[PDB]
């Protein structure tokens, strides 16, 4: 009775209620490193997350989101392929049932254990709702997660998951600094795309970082214990909440490095 990632309502069925699923600028895509164009005019990214205000964490079925106060320019993204200022509103992850899968975007067909999406909207449009009606309304910063050593800054997240085990649950999540989730380098690939979950609006500028961050098997293991289901319904573990790569079509993937 609604979309999901299961056999009967997963990615292959989405086109029936969301026609745009077969559009020209659908995400995610596979990043072929030998075909991306090095664009020396691309500006360096400017991540200003020093006044970031996290407020809440919630399991909305699909995944879990950490929400941010976006009433003012407190956490912004600018630079890169962007024009104007973009406010951070929320972040979430996509992960798999095994370490060899989980990411949405792939690099040379290589899948990672998980992928972080830091969602921003264009301030020019006044509100999030208006921004999703424009070709350049959103900007999502994608980061790959590979299994290795633990990431200190991710632990705060891992510890609270127990309280939002089922759909609809939320918990206060203040004073979280998102700068703990960035890799050392800000080198990236960029391309025009869409949201990777319904309604699949083609209103996003994707910025995927080259350097993945590493997380322990223990940290990823805790992601896998969440539930798609709400309290009292049959248990359905939250894993493989990822959409398979889509055809690139009339698009060019640019690289900010050589
Ligand atoms: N100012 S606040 O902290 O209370 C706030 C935080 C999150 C959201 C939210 O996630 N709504 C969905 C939503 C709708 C459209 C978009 F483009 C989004 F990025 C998005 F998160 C809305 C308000
Ligand atoms: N995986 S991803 O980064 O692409 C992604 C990011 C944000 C959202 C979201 O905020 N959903 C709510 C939502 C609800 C109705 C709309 F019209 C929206 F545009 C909208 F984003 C969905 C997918
Ligand atoms: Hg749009
Ligand atoms: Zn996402």
């Amino acid at each position: 009775h609604h979309w999901g990632y299961g056999k009967h309502n997963g990615p292959e069925h989405w086109h029936k209620d969301f026609p745009i699923a077969k559009g020209e600028r659908q995400s995610p895509v596979d990043i072929d490193t030998h075909t991306a164009k090095y664009d020396p005019s691309l500006k360096p990214l400017s991540v200003s997350y020093d006044q970031a205000t996290s407020l809440r964490i919630l399991n909305n079925g699909h995944a879990f989101n950490v929400e941010f106060d976006d009433s003012q320019d407190k956490a912004v993204l600018k630079g890169g392929p962007l024009d104007g200022t973009y406010r951070l509103i929320q972040f979430h992850f996509h992960w798999g049932s095994l370490d060899g899968q989980g990411s949405e975007h792939t690099v040379d067909k290589k899948k990672y254990a998980a992928e972080l999406h830091l969602v921003h909207w264009n301030t020019k449009y006044g509100d999030v709702g208006k921004a999703v009606q424009q070709p350049d309304g959103l900007a999502v910063l994608g980061i790959f997660l590979k299994v290795g050593s633990a990431k200190p800054g991710l632990q705060k997240v891992v510890d609270v998951l127990d309280s939002i085990k089922t759909k609809g649950k939320s918990a206060d999540f203040t004073n979280f600094d998102p700068r703990g989730l960035l890799p050392e380098s800000l080198d990236y690939w960029t391309y025009p795309g869409s949201l990777t979950t319904p309604p699949l609006l083609e209103c996003v500028t994707w910025i995927v970082l080259k350097e993945p961050i590493s997380v322990s098997s223990e940290q990823v293991l805790k992601f896998r214990k969440l539930n798609f289901n709400g309290e009292g319904e049959p248990e359905e573990l939250m894993v493989d909440n990822w959409r398979p790569a889509q055809p690139l079509k009339n698009r060019q993937i640019k690289a900010s490095f050589k």
